[PDB]
DNA sequence: CCGAACAAGCATCAGC
DNA sequence: GCTGATGCTT
DNA sequence: TTCGG
């Protein structure tokens, strides 16, 4: 990571946008720029050279003009020593935890690890599980880890029904050598985008890994999307894998490039192309493509048959997945 | 100079 | 109950 | 915060 530095300086900007600032478009900025930065195939010399990058302006040139020179940032040293920052970028750390309920909590002086285990009567479901499993959801999952959950997954997904297909998209399938999560695309052919001729098509899924104790707590869960936590199994006298957090999505079988493609990010490569196909002409979102028309209003489905055909539509080469990690 | 910035599922709350 | 806005998340 | 128009 030629530029390490730098991207980091950059994230940490983008989280205290977003966590404590409730900024949302200088968030989207930070981290739009720390990824045209990461994958800048040079050691950046200066902010005028990064302001040549798309993405990098006037004002993250002058800061990294500061950080080259010094190896840091005063805004963030500033950010770091105050407590009611630092306290909500913390408290947001917790899946379930956004800068609204993070400023609340802190308002009524909650905040450390600490004052939330002493409150759980305060926190809803899913922040619950969230400060449950804290520092597991920390961890990185190596991609062993990862080929053993996804056996696991599908060989169960079978059991179930053999005509579900569950692939297993995220940073696994664009080649990662860690995942953050593990993301499963599900598909079965009596939900399509014409009908749905069976009910419980992902609870059915959900119950057969809750039966063999993979799937161990749940976030949220409805009739497309469900949002967990997984365990491996352990072998005998060793120590447990830590819990996992898992997503399932359950998208029309006809529908499954959109779904795939939307699926496999990485979240900025999406917004970049969702943002690339507008300015097209085109709107893209897990299930379809579609054509604005002269009012602005989304056309009808345009065929698709393969992640490329999405591709050609917006006039991008096809990208592998293992080329979309922005 | 200024407006647009990707898109959407589930949990939750206010209002009716 | 439903509808729609909002928080949080992918 | 950045960009395009
Ligand atoms: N159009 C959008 N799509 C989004 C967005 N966030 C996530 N996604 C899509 C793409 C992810 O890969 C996919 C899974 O979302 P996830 O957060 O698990 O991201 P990834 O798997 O790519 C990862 F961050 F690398 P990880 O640490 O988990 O290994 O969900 C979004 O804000 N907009
Ligand atoms: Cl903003
Ligand atoms: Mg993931
Ligand atoms: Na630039
Ligand atoms: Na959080
Ligand atoms: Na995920």
């Amino acid at each position: 990571t030629l530029n390490g530095g730098i991207t980091d300086m950059l994230t940490e900007l983008a989280n205290f946008e977003k966590n404590v600032s409730q900024a949302i478009h200088k968030y989207n900025a930070y981290r739009k720029a720390a990824s045209v930065i990461a994958k800048y195939p040079h050691k950046i010399k200066s902010g005028a050279e990064a302001k040549k990058l798309p993405g990098v302006g006037t004002k993250i040139a002058e800061k990294i003009d500061e950080f080259l020179a010094t190896g840091k940032l005063r805004k963030l040293e500033k950010i770091r020593q105050d407590d009611t920052s630092s306290s909500i970028n913390f408290l947001t750390r917790v899946s379930g935890i956004g800068p609204s309920a993070a400023r609340k909590f802190v308002d009524e002086g909650i905040k450390t690890l600490e004052d939330l285990r002493k409150n759980e009567d305060k926190l809803n479901h899913h922040q619950r599980i969230g400060l449950k499993y804290f520092g597991d959801f920390e961890k990185r999952i190596p991609r062993e880890e990862m080929l053993q959950m996804q056996d696991i997954v599908l060989n169960e997904v079978k059991k179930v029904d053999s005509e579900y297909i569950a692939t297993v998209c995220g940073s696994f399938r664009r080649g990662a050598e860690s995942s953050g999560d593990m993301d499963v695309l599900l598909t079965h052919p009596s939900f399509t985008s014409e009908s749905t001729k069976q009910p419980k098509l992902l609870h059915q899924v959900v119950e057969q890994l809750q039966k063999v104790h993979f799937i161990t707590d749940t976030l949220s869960k409805g009739e497309t999307k469900f949002m967990g936590v997984c365990q491996l199994p352990s072998k005998n006298d060793e120590k447990e894998y830590p819990h996992r957090r898992i997503d399932i999505r359950l998208i029309p079988k006809d529908q499954y490039y959109c779904g795939v493609l939307y699926f496999t990010g990485s979240d900025i490569f999406n917004k970049n192309m969702r943002a690339h196909a507008l300015e097209m002409g085109f709107t893209i979102n897990e299930y379809t493509i579609r054509p604005l028309g002269v009012t602005g209003v989304a056309g009808e489905p345009l065929p698709v048959d393969s992640e490329k055909d999405i591709f050609d539509y917006i006039q991008w080469k096809y990208r592998e997945p293992k080329d979309r990690s922005e």
